[PDB]
């Protein structure tokens, strides 16, 4: 339908598409050989990918998250936006491609027999996602779900947050749960369930229990118990993202320097 940005419109030409990756919501995303993306060898090739629409209100969706990935520009440890093509009819959004796709895969797979990923791997992998989460609420943006399944791996081990913006019960806080209100706090408890992701290898939370008397559970102050090997620090850092209280909660910026502190252990 409308304009054209040159700081992000892309030439199709240069462009040849490939396999999907698989969801999901919003609209369908491809594996995509595009060429030139960084115009200082014109003759270079990379794998990024593409996302497209299924074929709808999902083309206003499309295109407000397209504008949104403009809004926060770069940074290391979220998706970045490449490139747009919103020339000659089908909209194209070209965007960064991690090939170890997602995390909660990403450690399922590395799991060992049941009694690579090293700790210190782990502590890579969250101290990441702190500093992404960060990122986004400084440029007033939010991300509600964050789970280890909105994570994803480059090919370097670096974790880049997918999705972001200005029925998954076992991650959302009470405050979003009940009262359906996020706040920067609320992402600090996600951000909990995810630790415990991480030092689980994977694992789902809460096991065994139903996603339905949780509320209750949640209401007596009974968080998940210490992951085996997971050292007392850590825990403690969930156990803090899980106070009721959202101002007793941690900020993000404590979260850093708390992961970095770890991550200095070395
Ligand atoms: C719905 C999908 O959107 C995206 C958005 C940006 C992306 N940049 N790069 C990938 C590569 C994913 C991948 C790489 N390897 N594999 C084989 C896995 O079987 C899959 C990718 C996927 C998704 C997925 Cl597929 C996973 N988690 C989150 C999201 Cl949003």
């Amino acid at each position: 339908d409308l304009p054209l940005d040159p700081l992000w419109e892309f030439p199709r030409d240069r462009l040849v598409l490939g396999k999907p990756l698989g969801e999901g919501a919003f609209g369908q995303v491809v594996r995509a050989e595009a060429f030139g993306m960084d115009p200082a060898r014109p003759d270079q090739a990379s794998t990024v990918a593409v996302k497209m629409l299924k074929d709808d209100k999902d083309l206003a969706d499309l295109v407000s998250e397209m504008e949104v990935m403009k809004l926060i520009g770069r940074h290391k440890n979220i998706i970045n936006l490449l490139g747009v093509c919103t020339q000659e009819g089908p909209l194209y959004v070209i965007m960064e491609c991690a090939a170890k796709g997602n995390l909660r895969e990403f450690l399922r797979a590395r799991r060992p027999p049941g009694p690579p990923l090293s700790f210190p791997v782990l502590v890579s992998c969250a101290y990441q996602v702190a500093r992404g989460m960060q990122y986004l609420e400084s440029r007033k943006c939010i991300h509600r779900d964050l789970a280890a399944r909105n994570v994803l791996v480059t090919e370097d081990n670096v974790m880049k947050i997918a999705d972001f913006g200005l029925l998954p019960v076992k991650w959302m806080a009470p405050e979003a749960l009940f009262d359906r209100v996020y706040t920067h706090q609320s992402d600090v408890w996600s951000f909990g369930i995810l630790l415990w992701e991480i030092f689980t290898l994977g694992g789902s939370p809460y096991p065994g229990i139903p996603v339905e008397e949780l509320f209750s559970l949640l209401r007596e102050g009974h968080r998940m118990d210490r992951p085996p090997h997971c050292p007392p620090e850590l825990y403690g850092l969930m156990r803090e993202c899980w106070h009721a209280a959202p101002s007793q909660r941690p900020t993000f910026k404590q979260l850093v320097e708390a992961l970095d502190k770890v991550l200095l252990a070395v």
